[PDB]
């Protein structure tokens, strides 16, 4: 429970902006795999409070501030203006570390989620490779499973609290704003959605016994959290779910109710100036998008989900610190 | 003739080592590749002629040769030793481009079996993403069939040439040695594996006029091709098939005649250190395994076969080239 820094490999003659906060702002890391592996002491974590979240967090969020400046940040009225150059943007992944005295616990094997028990458990220094992949919705190029999909949420049982769906086979989706300039589209392939979402919800039955479960569209709010909202390229993108988030499952088996046509769903993106941030509570406005091709290859490898004879779930987001929590649930800082 | 190129999505922060390989002998995929698809063409492939395969298995030599070092590499009578540590090791796909002044050419029937005419043509400027997993009997990680199973041979009335036959629907394998520290075993599901040889036994009841159709095991020769072999992060698993490529199909239906348990065939899998080449005829010695769970959960996607009243068929393996031939058959380069 104290001051903890971060460890990487980033080049410092690149222009990229995570690289350049990185090496000014971090440490390279070290080929030392430092694993001192346990299977006695069975300990409670909980992916929840934690720290590390925190920690990580106003760290993004520092790097984003140094990073992606807009043309004019407004936040109580109050209008800041500075410079709008478009920058080079990609994800490099964050090492956090602890110094000494004494480091980071860690959970292993597969089905273990972020609350309570757990027996193998090994100690570590540093933590694995993480993209700080500010998203809604859908997680992006983050780890998965190495055997089944898990649920996890600090209460099942809470309509409001957000429930985060760890997967294990990664779903290929492809956003491209090609050579009405905001105007975006993604495609994702059907079968493996369909297969997704029918794996995920029968998982979702095994905690809701004998109840229909719908996926259906978010209620409504901001456009960050109704749709897929993410960074690419420096742009923000903007993704329409409603043919995605659509979809029964019914007696055992799941089917699909969003417009297809042989082969791959197409999403309508709109690439957007105005954000609300999620930083604060604030908002920002930058400059008009780049020209030319702007296209993201990502890897939806989670999800995130609010609940409501049936069980209806809508996709969820919003809350960074639950993206990041995705994946610092493993871990628990000791003396 | 051409010098292809290679490129993927491997990552410089990555230090496994497909990616360590790649990232110094290979360039950066295009995000969005795109066709170009022609009608009014008609163009003739060969999957056992093409070059693309002898490239590929060159790279795949060199990547190997500085991936995977042997503590010992013997060759006749001379010997070579040197440092070797264990390593991260995971397959990642590989497209294989066309430098300029050149062209793929892509066939799209997707019934097409690597020889002949092919009339559904499109251009490309790299493959699709190919994982070059190194294994014997079964084909992994490979790309699934569209519709029906699909045979392919250079000649199948010649019983010397290898089979590669095309499945469509991917069978789950689950190769594991748990926590004798050299024993390991995998699990199949019957029941897929039986539809699979069933359908399989079809395709291959058409070929062969009116015959009873035997699956039956290798006769014999190195463990590489009488077993099962292939790699699994770094460590060489030899698993048995003894209960796999085990049954009859007989006039319209098939019969697994191979032992399995509660559903499961569980072959009985044997980490080696002593390995005969591939790449070359010699023998490499490894370290040891490693500590812990060494597990490997993999997607069958095809099968390679030798054929022997009754036809019988057999496991077939140890040509790499097959392998690659087995994804690189709906491709062929091309000078415009
Ligand atoms: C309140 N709520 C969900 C919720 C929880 C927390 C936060 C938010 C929303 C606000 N989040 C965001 O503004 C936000 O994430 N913006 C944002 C920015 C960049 C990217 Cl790529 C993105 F995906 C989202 C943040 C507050 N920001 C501000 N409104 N302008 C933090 C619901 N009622 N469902
Ligand atoms: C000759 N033959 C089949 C055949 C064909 C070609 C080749 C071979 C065998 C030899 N192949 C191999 O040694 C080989 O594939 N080894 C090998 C290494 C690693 C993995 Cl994972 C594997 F599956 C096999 C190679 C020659 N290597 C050498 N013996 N030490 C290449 C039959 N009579 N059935
Ligand atoms: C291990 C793997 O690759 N995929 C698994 C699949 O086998 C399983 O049926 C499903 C149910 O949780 O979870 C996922
Ligand atoms: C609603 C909820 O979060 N329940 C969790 C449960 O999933 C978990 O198994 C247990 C400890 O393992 O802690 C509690
Ligand atoms: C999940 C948790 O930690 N605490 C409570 C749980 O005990 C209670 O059942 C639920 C609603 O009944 O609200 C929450
Ligand atoms: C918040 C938001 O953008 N919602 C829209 C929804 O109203 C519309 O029906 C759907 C498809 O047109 O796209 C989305
Ligand atoms: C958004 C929603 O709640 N349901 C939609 C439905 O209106 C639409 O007809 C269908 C076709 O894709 O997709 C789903
Ligand atoms: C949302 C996101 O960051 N997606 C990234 C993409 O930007 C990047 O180009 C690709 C590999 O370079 O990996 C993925
Ligand atoms: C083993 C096999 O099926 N071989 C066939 C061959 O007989 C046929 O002439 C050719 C035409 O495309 O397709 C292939
Ligand atoms: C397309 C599909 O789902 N399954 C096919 C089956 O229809 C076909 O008979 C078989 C070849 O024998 O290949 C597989
Ligand atoms: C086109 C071709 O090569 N056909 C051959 C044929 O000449 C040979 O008699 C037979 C037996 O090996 O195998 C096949
Ligand atoms: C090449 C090889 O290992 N073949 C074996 C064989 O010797 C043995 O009789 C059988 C049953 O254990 O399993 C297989
Ligand atoms: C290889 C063959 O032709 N038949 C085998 C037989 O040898 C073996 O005893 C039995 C049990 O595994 O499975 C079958
Ligand atoms: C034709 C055939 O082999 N059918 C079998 C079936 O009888 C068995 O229940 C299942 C699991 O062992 O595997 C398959
Ligand atoms: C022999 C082999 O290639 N096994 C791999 C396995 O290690 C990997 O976990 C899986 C998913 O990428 O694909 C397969």
């Amino acid at each position: 429970k104290t001051t903890l820094f971060c460890a990487s490999d980033a080049k410092a003659y690149e222009k990229e902006v995570h690289n350049v906060w990185a090496t000014h702002a971090c440490v390279p890391t070290d080929p030392n795999p430092q694993e001192m592996v346990l299977a006695n002491v069975t300990e409670n974590f909980n992916m929840w409070k934690n720290d590390m979240v925190e920690q990580m967090h106003e760290d993004i969020i520092s790097l984003w501030d140094e990073s992606l400046k807009p043309c004019v940040k407004l936040t109580g009225g109050s209008a800041i203006t500075q410079a709008c150059p478009k920058v080079s943007f990609d994800p490099i992944p964050l090492h956090y570390c602890a110094p000494a005295g004494f480091a980071i616990l860690k959970c292993n094997n597969k089905t273990f989620n972020g609350t309570g028990p757990c027996r193998n458990v090994s100690t570590v220094q540093c933590t694995h490779g993480i993209k700080p992949v500010v998203s809604t919705q859908l997680l992006l190029n983050g780890s998965l499973a190495e055997e089944e999909i898990i649920i996890r949420s600090e209460n099942l049982t809470n309509n409001a609290k957000t429930i985060i769906v760890h997967l294990n086979e990664s779903v290929n989706i492809v956003c491209t704003r090609p050579n009405n300039i905001r105007q975006a589209h993604c495609n994702i392939n059907e079968s493996k959605w369909n297969n997704t979402l029918q794996k995920v919800g029968e998982e979702l039955a095994k905690h809701f016994p004998s109840k229909t479960i719908k996926f259906e569209p978010s209620s409504g709010g901001d456009l960050e959290i109704t749709t897929h909202s993410f960074n690419c390229r420096g742009e923000f993108f903007y993704c329409n779910t409603s043919d995605l988030f659509n979809g029964t499952y019914r007696n055992g088996t799941y089917n699909h109710t969003g417009r297809s046509s042989n082969g791959t769903i197409t999403l309508q993106c709109k690439i957007k100036q105005i954000i609300n941030m999620w930083q604060e509570v604030g908002r920002a406005i930058y400059a008009p998008p780049i020209e030319g091709e702007i296209t993201c290859n990502s890897n939806i490898t989670g999800l995130l989900l609010l609940r409501d004879d049936t069980e209806t779930f809508r996709p969820g987001g919003g809350d960074m610190r639950d993206n990041w929590r995705s994946e610092l649930y493993k871990y628990k800082v000791v003396e």
